[PDB]
């Protein structure tokens, strides 16, 4: 089984690519367990059809006694991919490390993590590189890691610090998949993310354009792959699942100086001094 | 002096709209103080014209047989304003509040809370609520909370989650002052977030337009305030400026149940059935 962690800044679509790409995948003959790891997005709301699934979190402190079952938490999305939302913290008072670890505890206990599985997709918050964040790769939940970013200022700051964090926990064997742009339709956005890639010891695995068609299946509830097989945006989301399916570079990253980092965003006009 | 904090879904601006607030703020006569407490953003770079200035955090760490000079974690900015970056956890292993509580816990004792000041600003996290982010409020440290957030459905939840912290920790004073609208030139914007922010007991403080001298002028390391005084967007600040500080309306919010937030985006048309 394959055990893969999608990290990013918040904002630049990293739900839609990591549900896009798991449904990319799906068609591929390839049984999936997506865990939304991430208490600011609906990681799953595209496969499934609704709004906001019953969380493991908010299921266990609910009122009553009785013991959870698996149909609750767990709930079969488009290509049969399993969708689990792990929850938020306690607002104020709790951490999400100790939530998302209690989820994956208890999704283990209940036989989610089935012996046919072919993947499974943490789809983590990387707005803070915490401890808490970080759990999924320091518990060796997720071993293969791919960063989400776009060709802005803190998108590029966000994932080298994602690489440091991933760096720590080499020797269990984490390693960076590679890098994932999600479009913002900035001028030289390809080259940038390329570059970035490069000096992580990585590379691009694939750059994801802006396509409307991804606003219209959405506003459908369903993920481009779901909504358009044929379509051009479906066939990149396919390219970038053959390309993270067939990977074979992974590696410790090698996260950037911050002199080398600040340069790198004057040389492509990000910052214009 | 005035102790504000502002939190909210990120990728949406929200610091952007800090900086450009206290850059308005600071041309009405008033002395800011300004404490990044986002590790995905570079709260202070608009108004230092740098960027990513020396973290209190990473400041701590190198500190030799000596002190710490204030000097090294505060620099003035624009309008004079006093800028202060906490610096994120240790990437993958700390917990980013404790390194919220030790930077203002050291600009404490090197005497930054002057009695000339008018206001401080905790430009704080807000994808996550857990206890490390909410810091700010339980440690009575902000106590006037303006939340940023847009028609999108997640960023209308994390705006709700943020009320569940801020009414958990009402009898320590923190207040909701209002909503802010960084306005992704959605259809019903401004109606769906001054629905929202009634459906809470607070208001709509500003509706804040898209418009490309934001970009142009943080490309060019500026606030909209600074890059062009007479501009349209800089008047815009301004009003939101004044609002916030005429603000005399802070309350205790009453967060949404998740049926009536989810009512509300079909309302709208945000989320189509
Ligand atoms: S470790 Fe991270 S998630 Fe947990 S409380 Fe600290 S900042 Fe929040």
């Amino acid at each position: 089984m394959r055990q893969i962690a999608i990290y990013g800044k918040g904002g630049i679509g990293k739900s839609t690519t990591t549900q896009n790409l798991t449904a990319a995948l799906s068609t591929m003959g390839n049984n999936i367990l997506l865990v939304g790891c991430d208490p600011k997005a609906d990681s799953t709301r595209m496969l499934l059809g609704g709004l906001n699934q019953k969380t493991v979190l908010d299921t266990l402190r609910s009122e009553g006694d009785e013991g959870i079952d698996l149909d609750t938490v767990l709930q079969p999305g488009f290509g049969g991919i399993k969708c689990v939302e792990s929850g938020g913290p306690e607002p104020g008072v709790g951490c999400a490390g100790r939530g998302i670890i209690t989820s994956i505890g208890l999704l283990e206990n209940l036989g989610a993590y089935t012996d046919d599985l072919d993947y499974v997709f943490y789809d983590v918050l990387g707005d803070v590189v915490c401890g808490g964040f970080a759990m999924p790769i320091r518990e060796g939940k997720a071993k293969e890691i791919y960063i989400v970013a776009s060709g802005e200022l803190m998108a590029i700051y966000a994932a080298n610090n994602i690489c440091k964090g991933l760096a720590k926990f080499a020797k269990g064997g984490a390693r960076l998949g590679g890098i994932i742009c999600n479009s913002r339709k900035v001028d030289g956005e390809r080259e940038l993310l390329e570059a970035f890639a490069k000096k992580l010891g990585s590379h691009l695995i694939h750059f994801v354009p802006r396509d409307n068609i991804v606003q219209r299946a959405e506003i459908n509830r369903k993920t481009v792959i779901d909504f358009d097989r044929e379509s051009d945006q479906a066939k990149e989301y396919l390219t970038l699942a053959d390309n993270v399916q067939n990977n074979n570079k992974l590696v410790v990253p090698t996260p950037l100086p911050m002199e080398e980092l600040e340069a790198m965003m004057v040389e492509f006009g990000i910052v214009e001094l």
